[PDB]
């Protein structure tokens, strides 16, 4: 009677095409082939085709039910096989997939399931370059579905087969649609829809509606609910969000069923006072992730994104964007849970400063890249947090110019979701900044070049020169080796081996305090939230890894910028944390130290005598200069006021 | 006046050999250029000649001083130049070495340092084989040592010059030797020695003696130290040390000085009743560990001996097996500090279940690895952890027939410390465990075939057929990925892709329980505390990795198997653990699960609803049985008794 969702993810027989004698090893998904290669700065990683193949037993009971492939994310095309035989094909590495194996199937007996995933260079499939790994492989889960002959539609682009499309929404009431796809596979007759909103025990709205399923029917049905006085999504204040049962019953029995949240509220971006949702001013404090991690490459579990998100919300973390392309659905649903507003956005990459092209000009890319998008509002389409839909990022006009095409895909997205508005993220003059809703710019102030100061220069002229645009800063960074330590401030070469992590600290400190007096900028983006895999990088403490992450690439080590966005972010968690800690080793005759502390003040030590209190600065920094340390070791303490009071502590050695 | 010791870690010029242009990198010590490839599972990782150069200012005040260059580490050959010119060659890559370039420099300007690394393979330096990485490089600090012209010899094997031989060690008295290298470049005259023992600002000895030394003398003084009633090194439960100055003067001014460590210690291994330290007996809780770690190889920075310790302090570890070779000075100086008694081994390493020998039976070898041992014993001698020297790890008799040199390494141990019995760690049977004065087996009853009930037989059988052996465990364990979940418990298949973590949780409870019952096993060492890199394995979730670890490589994720040993050998700090919460998916109609704790009781809650309690059985263990859970989402808690309890939870799915 109930839907089942049977998790298939162990046990599968590999092996790569290239080997071709075929022996096959064991090997347990969420998978990647690339997570030894790729991580260690193999240039030339394997991008080509693996097999995985399973035996798959289908039980006598399940003739009569529907039957469904469905996979979260196989990178980057996709061929399954039934029995050895084809039955379908996927073009593009992020988004879900699904086939019905319903009437491919020998009912009673083990069934061959072949998938044959390639994740070798193409010119047809977004993204076709960038800063990242294409990590290749089944390295999201794999889902057998069953399902009553007549169902809620699971075969809507691999969709949940449910939009709630919030069409108004304020705290006097909210009018939402909702779009149900039905699927009917049973003879020509009738069943009852009912769309059940609810909080808690409590019953907020029932709408039930009798429909005709001819057979083979394959239908939209669209039921208006009405709130009175509902309660709002709120962000991190209040993630609140009601829950859906969509359900159809035959003879009074309920014989399909599936749950999405609904989260109410709304939004707007003011080119002059930035982010509001639900009417009030929002500063939107954010950071970028990528989908990998140190060892497993892009074959995230549960556990990642959890910790991901943990670490994300001690540092008050309040926006996120999911870069570069589609991420999990579990992760699109700890940010509804937490409250985080976040970016979502299609793989359309451009070059940066790398060779090659984000666009080629032929109908095969183009038409791929909208079904891509397609997948992304669809698949997505109930979760409040997301906020914004990313159409690019750092495309460029030479060569093949894609202006034209991203105004198509901006009018597919308003079609597609008349809701939320689009977005992207640039790093060019010109027309591509004048098409989304909303635009971002990648800026390195400071990093790769300049000083942080050109940052606010930018800005100003830009807001001063088209009022119009709703200025936002889709990244900003800095590397760091938490390996690379110096007692002075020195800016390194940014390609260089030498990423001192103090010049990582200097670049945010002085970076946030531009962003934090410009409320006209909507909202501004940290790259990166964490180290991330890109196996051409040469840079830091070693290949294969961009190190713009606050936090280290196994989610270990949290880098001293970390603390200084946790103590103006995360204001009502006390803390002190002493910056430098990491460099051991002192010579400068005049030692500063530095604290970022939520206190009003702080008090240092040297080697258990105090010399004095420091007030904390309107960046919650504490600043002691003209330390005086003796040769060899010091043992520096700082502390916060208070009968029980916060510490940091380290040992340094003077010489 | 004061002796010096300048870090020369940062900025070194690095190019391959085989990189024939010319062109280098900037790399910053301790590095190894193994640290992608290798821990890739490259099983040819790159073995050959790395090239570091960094020129040197020799301060003009520097002249009428002696200059060293003292290398903690370089794997496995170096040889070094200065401005180009060949100085001096070292063939191991475990031991420090030193060379004098006083007389080699030009005063008053940069100067070329050269080092040329080759960790290629050699079948005349131990070891020739083993189930880990031979990591390439200058892998430990390198240091410029400047020295008054006459000094404490800093040439003896690289060591700090001084030997506190523990004669007799008593509660009543101590007598002990000090013996003093000393070197001499000044003109015809003479010097007074002082040896100094304090503890804190309390002098203990101050013994003194005049010295005639002639020009270029290098001679040895023996000064005897007699201390009252001494407060003794006594493992965890009082690691006291007494500091030693000991200082050259002349005309009232002092012109060299160095400080080691005074831990007093007596012991014995009894056959039937295991070890005693200080008269008390004492079960070795011990684990195994590598130098190594998760993305820097062998690159290990202080921090990391540090964390590494403190978690096996965390788990209540007293005993360590520095397996399999001369580990960093830092690191047995923790262990004198925590208290954990140590066994210090050379590299005389064979081929296990593996290929190849141990043992190439030629001059070159044979001379090599008394070198080696020598090192150890010379350059670790003054660290009262240390209570026994390790002279192989599974050598084997078939082909070249180690035994006569193994008596011969036995015989030199003990001309060059008889304060400490030799050990050795074997997986033979016969004449190859007679010679050491303890012994101890490899044993993998339950993981490498077998159960863990043989362990038993097999160590009450050796007990009673050769009961003057004093037979430890140098090495038991079984594998576990972090990511390999299974509701069930199956014996996986060793060498294979699935090392589910409840096997290893498994097999350390049922091997504890073998050992616990034994007092005459003296110490049992856990095979390992951390997973570690073995480029050849291809096993478990990733290649590359030997999985043993009760600690993951990175040191972030502890195993349930490490809780347990925590529960049990840790009992003074509260706790609570459930196992299994890391298998989050559960199908077994009757659960099963389990605590750790040293509470006598735990109550287990599902779903907010009191299961009831369970008392603790003697291995700090609790177990509910037959739990029911009902479909879909179920939150366990488990929780200690008390107004103020511990709590430990986890979120299961059941399907
Ligand atoms: O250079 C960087 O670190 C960033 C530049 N902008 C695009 C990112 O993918 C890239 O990683
Ligand atoms: O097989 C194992 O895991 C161990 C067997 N004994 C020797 C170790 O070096 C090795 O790692």
């Amino acid at each position: 009677s109930l839907r089942q969702d049977i998790l298939l993810n162990n046990n599968w027989n590999f092996r790569f095409s290239h080997q071709v004698q075929g022996d096959t090893r064991r090997v347990d998904l969420p998978h990647t082939w690339n997570a030894q290669d790729a991580l260690a700065g193999k240039i030339d990683y394997k991008r080509g085709i693996g097999n995985y193949e399973k035996a798959l037993y289908i039980r006598p009971e399940w003739k009569g039910k529907r039957l469904f492939l469905r996979f979260d994310g196989v990178n980057s095309i996709a061929d399954v096989f039934i029995n050895r035989k084809h039955i379908g094909e996927h073009r593009g590495g992020y988004g879900a997939f699904i086939f019905e194996i319903t009437d491919l199937v020998k009912y009673g007996e083990k069934n061959s399931v072949l998938v044959r995933a390639n994740n070798g260079e193409q010119l047809d499939i977004m993204p076709l370059v960038g800063d990242f790994n294409f990590y290749g492989g089944i390295y999201r889960d794999v889902h057998l579905l069953i399902t009553d002959e007549t169902c809620i539609s699971p075969l809507d682009y691999a969709s949940p087969g449910v939009y709630l499309v919030q069409e108004v929404v304020s705290p006097q009431e909210a009018k939402v649609c909702a779009k149900v796809n039905l699927s009917n596979r049973a003879a020509d007759g009738t069943a009852e829809l009912q769309v059940l909103v609810t909080d808690g025990t409590k019953v907020i709205c029932k709408e039930s509606r009798n429909v005709s399923l001819k057979q083979g029917a394959d239908i939209l049905e669209q039921l208006p609910l009405l709130i009175q006085k509902p309660r709002l999504w709120n962000g991190c204040e209040d993630p609140f969000m009601y829950q859906v049962s969509i359900s159809l019953h035959k003879d009074g029995k309920q014989i399909d069923s599936v749950t999405q949240p609904l989260g109410l509220r709304y939004y707007h971006t003011d080119p002059d006072k930035g982010f509001f949702l639900n009417g009030k001013h929002l500063p939107l404090h954010g950071v970028c992730r990528h989908q990998d991690r140190a060892e497993v490459g892009n074959a995230l579990r549960p556990q990642h994104h959890e910790e991901d998100v943990a670490l994300m919300r001690e540092m008050g973390v309040n926006a996120i964007r999911l870069a570069h392309y589609p991420q999990a659905t579990y992760m699109y649903d700890l940010m509804d849970k937490h409250g985080i507003v976040t970016w979502a956005e299609i793989p359309f990459v451009g070059p940066g400063g790398y060779a090659d092209k984000g666009f080629v000009d032929q109908a095969s890319f183009r038409e791929n890249g909208k079904q891509q998008l397609i997948e992304l509002i669809r698949q997505h389409y109930n979760h409040p947090s997301i906020c914004f839909w990313g159409l690019f990022n750092e495309l460029k006009e030479v060569g093949d110019n894609p202006v034209e095409y991203v105004k198509e895909l901006n009018a597919l997205a308003k079609q597609e979701d008349p809701t939320r508005p689009t977005t992207s993220a640039s790093n060019q003059d010109g027309n591509l900044n004048f098409i989304t809703e909303n635009i971002a710019w990648n800026r390195y102030d400071g990093w790769y070049g300049s000083t942080p100061k050109t940052l606010a220069t930018f800005l100003d002229r830009t807001h001063k020169k088209h009022p119009e645009l709703r200025i936002g800063i889709s990244e900003y960074g800095a590397g760091a080796s938490i390996y690379h330590q110096q007692d002075s401030l020195k800016q390194p070469s940014a390609s260089g081996w030498w990423h001192p992590e103090n010049w990582q600290t200097y670049y945010h400190m002085e970076n946030w305090k531009i962003i934090a007096e410009r409320p006209f900028v909507w909202g501004t983006f940290v790259w990166n939230m964490f180290d991330f895999g890109a196996a051409h990088r040469t840079e830091g403490d070693r290949p294969g890894i961009n190190d713009k992450g606050l936090v280290t690439f196994d989610r270990k080590v949290r880098k001293d910028a970390f603390y200084f966005y946790k103590a103006n972010w995360n204001k009502q968690e006390p803390m002190i944390y002493l910056a430098e800690k990491r460099c051991r080793l002192r010579y400068q005759p005049e030692q500063t130290f530095m604290a970022f502390t939520t206190a009003p003040e702080a008090e240092l030590f040297v080697n258990g005598v105090s010399c004095g209190k420091q007030k904390a600065d309107t960046y919650s920094t504490v600043v002691w200069k003209n330390v005086k340390l003796t040769s060899g070791e010091n043992i520096i303490r700082v502390t916060t006021p208070g009968k029980k009071p916060l510490t940091d502590e380290v040992t340094v050695e003077y010489k």
